[PDB]
């Protein structure tokens, strides 16, 4: 049985194969295991309590009971616990809180915090629901935790009440944190840079603090909101991983903390970094949803967990199982230089391919002939489309292709009618000049007129227009932070920012809901599960190499579906490594992904257009397994690895594909072994015809053949018989 | 020879086998070298400048000067650096300051932060005095840095007057900070435990933020004021 | 299905979860699959054929078949295969062979070498029979392959026929050979020294050779007949292992060779150094057999198939579940320094502890008052015995005790009568000084007149005289090789050496079957699966520390069953290490392995008295948990750890031991989780009283309590309920 139960001083949070078992202890709460499914629970591994010297206690006499040394799920400063605290509020003279455990409840189905991206899908979840007060400065905190019946994974966020008389100030409020045994461990998480996005990152665990955080108002290029604490020599296939993420996207952390006893914190949440939060009596804050998800199968049965969780409860269930359209998009094709003539013929090279949804992308509205002016002016440019968009968009149409549109609503430039009219919207300090980036400045989304107008000009724009598609960029991170009308209304309008942006994009992605709306943020710059919850997938990577693509698709799909994962087949040589790879290799790299094209079709041969037909007809085959399957990484892309594969099971469909970087001379050939078949099935391999059992392919494996070269790849396709 | 020398828009920092060489860069403070002497500087580990993605700018046309890719000798939140800030200050209604140089003197013999330990035996030192102030904010922010003659070290902490008619809260403020080129590092510290003090221990530099720290009101048995 | 099965070019060599799949190409064997079974094998991991440089061909124009990189099941030199070869006779002017398969056969049941140990039990066991000849030489060399239904197994040796009208001499027959795909591989090997034996030794497979061997004459303290070839990142729980292994106690050798291509060859047997075999026309050699052992299951894994092997088909059915006795052992208890009032008295307080066997160790025979004469002469001390020694058995049956006895059968001081009469049966160079190793001598057991004399000997002292037991020593390594009436005579004498002791141990250990044989080599000098077959226990180590003990045993049972592992507890301080440790932890620690006692009850306090009866009434109740049960091995004393632990389970039994070396301060303690229990079993802790479901005890674990103190150790006993 799966839910929450509260027996005696235990409560009981039930996910399917995931427990989190609490202990209230006079008004302490104690986090007594995180793990595998545990009834009747007896403390087999609770604390020793001890005298610790310099760990001090709430009671005078009774030494050997310190909050510096008990298992917590949340943590405060000024107790006797100095590990880093996840609540801190200033109050009167202090920011000391005492919370104290005061009652629990149960709740069952959909809740979550109001303004902020939480699961959905939640008929079949209960929430244990933990009310802590502290008397002294009548506050309140509320702990969430929410169980699954269909996936390893349990949700948490809080609430704090200000039920004083007087304005109180949180400093700190993280989503989840959990105290883990001393033990040795290892730490994944998903960092690297624009143009190298969620590049894969595992290390010791060391006494002392790492941390990951975004002080850039987005998450980033450089880093996930996501720490994966595993056991010590966790491998694809074997050991314990618990994965904490956060459905927030703006600034964030998460830590791990190696205290003195070699005791293990981790938590995830807001970033301290930016964040402040006043709340005037009867007012209250809620923090965005954590998620804590586990496995006992290694790395791969994360990435399926988390994966699962993610498909089944935050991505929006009108896409999360929908096949996604093969793409054109023209902005590495033509950037800014274009008009109606040359888009129309672009359009006809892609239905001649098999091409299903045309994307425009930047430069049609308001005079934006480069990206140094025009942002905040989404009219559009009738002269460069050569007429309406509506005239366009059916044009478009009669040639058999859906019609996608991009937009970057939360940015706006100096050279614009938008600043002309309002230079006050844009987050700047008063008497400090612009900083800029990309020659752009950040709409303050904390300002309810901007959040009104966005609404309106764009509401405008799609109930006007007959656009199948969305494509939401967001190009520079935020600056000069100096709206507010005092200090602290600054130090909130980062998170108000994020406030206003869920309040936009939830409006629209529900008035419009027939839409696909793709995220993208200079590629992957803000692709984290609070713009999954409504972006189905996002562009993730301004970089389109083949080979490049590799660590990004790697780290892009490790938690995330691949069904999210934009990819497009682009010029050679590459735009961004300066780099010749084959067509074929291209294709069969983005065919690990959501698969679009970005180049100018209207330039190629004869015989590169028969090839991307070929890629065309070929994935919609695939896509199904590709979007809608199981993957499995055989062999990963790392610093070292000359190597790429990934096998994708679907039913009676089993591919895989690979890739080596270099060319290598006298070396044998690499046996790669296939997972999760049927021994005794019988798969049928394309290429040869040959007939395989799944435990020839999973024990003995295939030789792989290539020629001479730099970046070949080949596919292996069975279907099983 | 060592001491403090001003030439050109360099400032050299010279103690016994050590130099801390910073220029400025029409009021920015560039780290330019930090280690072994070396004279007559010309700049071959310079920073290449060129545009990083979303790495943002002080003027909107030069995509390719930015704070967030110029080594520094002090961290700035707001004007388009990220990375962990050394110095951060309310005023009025922000935390964003804009400290830029404006002076810079040299003084001889001993000096200090009143009221805080510091170094003594100090008659054959230097100290580099670079002034900063920002305008708008009408906050001074002054760096010292110290040489020693008879030792490979370097001394450094600042002051911030508050030269405005409001309160002004200090919110960070650190004693040194230095960016080091790219390249493979390890860390030494000295950590360890009540009955454990100060165990060395090393590990390999990772991207993220690794850090020791005290918030026990004294440094503690865990962690030493340390880094190598 | 299980067994031996000839399919075309294929065969199939199938035994529990493990194949050995051979392919016959136009005469030469190429190993295609070695691992999990695979029925109806196709070929997707077969050597893609092509031109390697400097890798040469049997014919003139095709150069993409070289037995260079194909993969073999044994090595030629010469043919164009440059890889460590395994098989190399001398014939005329020429020590090339080619040899070529020309028929197979099937065999059913028990069969092996001739004169060396072999598995029995094998009713369900088929055999392959390659028979495989070099028509210019007239040799024949024939492969045998043996599966077994029960186990993970598969068995091997080899006959070389001299069909010839010339001798010829094999200077090279090892008894397994596999070649590996290229792949990433560590290995496990047991190493280590005397008081330090079978140290678990893990690396990485570099380019190159790694090998360990013995020239010792015996396979020594510093190396195991075995070598474990494991999928990197190999854990206790997960990764596939291969354990290859060999029946023999005298000089092998184990290798890997990592090739220029990558590619890895693994080797045991019968050590070249020290080797040479002549055979006239007619006649053969069988080599000793090698197992070949494999796991998916990590390395726990491989010890549980390796020791079930071991149970089932090496280790003599007549004590292979037999629980066996608790002894006291007097030789660190008085060296050489006791008479008949010592020993009964000594044997008074065995009897009141609840020891259930006595042992007379060293100094009861001829002259032996030290260890510098005496070897040879097994005449007993009637002197020193205070009568005969039928008499002093009697004593000792008479006081409840069974009667045990120590030999050193292969051994010979200069001073004694046995060497005044023959100095000649001492292996020794004509015009050369001894060398001598705790001065005493080697008989040479090649010389069927020394295997005649210690028959007759050894058979009269079995039958004269009612001993329940035997402890067989062997106290030096062999040196100064020349007792042949010409070289190849010698360099036949030390595989001879082991023909005669095998011929010996066989015939006493069959003719006295209810004797309980445990062998011994100044401890573990000589702990191979070759003595394992006649002598069902073994001293593990002279080192009889409790602290040093933890590696000693963690390597003695890595392959081998517990109930094999002698482990005594003895005096402090301890007498190799200069030591003191807990007699709580002395006992523990030899607890899990085969009990007994080795110090003089008769000078111990009534409280020391007290604690060693309470001990051996523990132990009566453990043993068959112990000696009959499942090893987990959770904590590993290796040289970075500071603690040990270890769980048996049988029925509904489960018991775990932990020591913990050095003190600690200022540490959490450790949480120990147990392994294999039913998640919904029920399982009573003795101490506490309190029962924990399965899941709590493998899922959250034990937080493990210890005062402050070095060497310190505590069981936990459960029963699942
Ligand atoms: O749910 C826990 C809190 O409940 C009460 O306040 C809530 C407030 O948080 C918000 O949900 O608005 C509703 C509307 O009725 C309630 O006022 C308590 O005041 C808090 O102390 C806390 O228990
Ligand atoms: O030294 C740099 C600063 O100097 C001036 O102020 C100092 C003040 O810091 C303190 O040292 O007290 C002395 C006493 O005369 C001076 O007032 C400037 O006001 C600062 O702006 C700054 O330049
Ligand atoms: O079994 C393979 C060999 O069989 C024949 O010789 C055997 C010999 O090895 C030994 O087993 O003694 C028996 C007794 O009859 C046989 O002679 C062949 O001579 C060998 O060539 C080889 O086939
Ligand atoms: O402007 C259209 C363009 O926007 C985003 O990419 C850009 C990139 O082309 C430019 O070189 O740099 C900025 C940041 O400096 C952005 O990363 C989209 O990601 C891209 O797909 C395209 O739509
Ligand atoms: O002599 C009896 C003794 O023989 C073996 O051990 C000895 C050891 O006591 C002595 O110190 O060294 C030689 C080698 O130099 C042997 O290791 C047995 O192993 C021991 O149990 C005992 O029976």
């Amino acid at each position: 049985h799966m839910g929450v139960r509260i027996e005696n001083n235990l409560f009981y949070v039930e996910s399917k194969n995931l427990s989190l078992i609490i202990e209230n202890r006079n008004g302490y709460l104690l986090l007594k295991h995180l793990g595998k499914t545990i009834k009747n629970y007896k403390g087999s591994n609770s604390v020793y309590e001890r005298d610790h010297a310099f760990s001090g206690n709430p009671t005078a006499t009774n030494r050997t009971f310190s909050l510096d040394t008990q298992r917590q799920i949340f943590g405060q400063h000024g107790l006797g616990d100095f590990r880093k605290p996840t609540i801190q509020v200033q109050h009167s003279v202090t920011e000391v809180t005492d919370f104290r455990f005061v009652e629990a409840k149960i709740l069952k189905g959909q809740n979550g915090p109001q303004g902020l991206p939480s699961p959905h899908s939640m008929d079949d979840t209960e929430t244990l629901v933990l009310m802590l007060e502290d008397s002294k400065a009548q506050l309140s905190l509320t702990l969430y935790y929410t169980t699954f019946n269909n996936d390893a994974t349990i949700a948490s966020y809080s609430k704090l009440d200000n039920n004083s008389n007087q304005e109180v100030v949180i400093h700190k409020d993280f989503s989840f944190m959990a105290d883990f045994p001393a033990a040795d461990y290892e730490i994944v998480t998903l960092q690297g840079a624009y143009a190298r996005e969620k590049t894969v990152r595992r290390q010791q665990v060391e006494q002392g603090i790492f941390s990951i955080s975004s002080n850039r108002g987005a998450s980033g290029h450089a880093q996930t909101p996501a720490l994966l604490l595993c056991e010590q020599g966790v491998t694809e296939d074997a050991g314990n991983v618990f994965a904490i993420q956060l459905m927030y996207s703006g600034n964030f952390e998460a830590f791990v903390q190696k205290n003195q006893l070699n005791e293990v914190r981790v938590a995830i949440g807001i970033n301290p970094e930016n964040f402040s939060w006043k709340l005037a009596p009867e007012e209250y804050f809620e923090t965005p949803v954590a998620l804590v998800t586990h496995s006992d199968q290694g790395l791969t049965g994360i990435s399926h967990e988390s994966q699962n969780f993610v498909l089944k409860h935050i991505m929006l269930s009108e896409f999360s199982k929908k096949e996604r359209p093969i793409l054109i998009n023209n902005w590495e094709a033509t950037y800014f230089d274009f008009q109606r003539e040359k888009l129309l013929e672009l359009a006809d090279e892609a239905k001649k391919v098999g091409i299903e949804l045309f994307v425009l992308d930047d430069g049609w509205f308001g005079n934006r002939f480069d990206d140094n002016r025009a942002l905040g002016d989404w009219v559009v440019n009738e002269e460069k489309l050569g007429g309406s968009l509506e005239s366009l968009i059916s044009a478009i149409h009669e040639r058999g292709l859906q019609f996608g549109l991009w937009l970057e609503p939360e940015m706006i430039s100096v050279d614009s009618d938008l600043y002309r009219q309002h230079p006050d919207w844009a987050i700047q300090v008063p008497g400090y000049e612009h900083t800029y980036s990309r020659n752009q400045l950040v709409l303050n989304l904390a300002n309810p007129q901007v959040v009104e107008y966005l609404k309106s000009v764009l509401d405008q724009l799609l109930f006007y227009h007959d656009i199948d598609y969305i494509k939401w960029n967001m190009n520079r991170n935020i600056t000069k932070l100096g709206n507010g009308l005092t200090y602290l209304e600054t130090q909130m309008q980062s998170h108000q920012y994020m406030l206003g942006l869920y309040e936009l994009v939830s409006y629209l992605t529900e008035k419009h809901s027939h839409i696909l709306f793709e995220s993208c943020s200079g590629g992957g710059g803000r692709n984290d599960l609070g713009m999954m919850r409504y972006f189905p997938q996002v562009w993730a990577s301004d970089n389109t190499d083949a080979i490049a693509r590799l660590p990004i698709q790697y780290g892009s799909s490790y938690l995330y579906p691949t069904i999210s994962m934009g990819a497009h087949v682009s010029a050679v040589p590459n735009h961004q490594m300066g780099r010749m790879t084959p067509l074929e290799t291209r294709g069969l790299v983005a065919m690990m992904g959501n698969l679009g094209y970005e180049l100018d079709l209207t330039n190629l041969s004869d015989e590169e257009k028969a090839t991307i037909a070929n890629q065309v007809n070929l994935y919609k085959e695939l896509r199904p397994v590709v979007q809608l399957g199981q993957q499995y990484r055989l062999i990963n892309p790392d610093t070292v690895s000359n190597e790429a594969a990934v096998q994708f099971n679907y039913g009676n469909q089993t591919i895989v594909t690979y890739v080596r970087v270099l060319s290598v001379v006298e070396t044998m050939e690499t046996t790669l072994k296939l997972k999760d078949l049927d021994e005794e099935g019988l798969y049928k391999l394309q290429e040869n015809g040959e007939v395989y059992s799944g435990a020839e392919l999973m024990y003995a494996g295939l030789t792989v053949i290539l020629s001479q070269g730099d970046f070949l790849s080949r596919q292996y396709i069975f279907r099983k018989l």
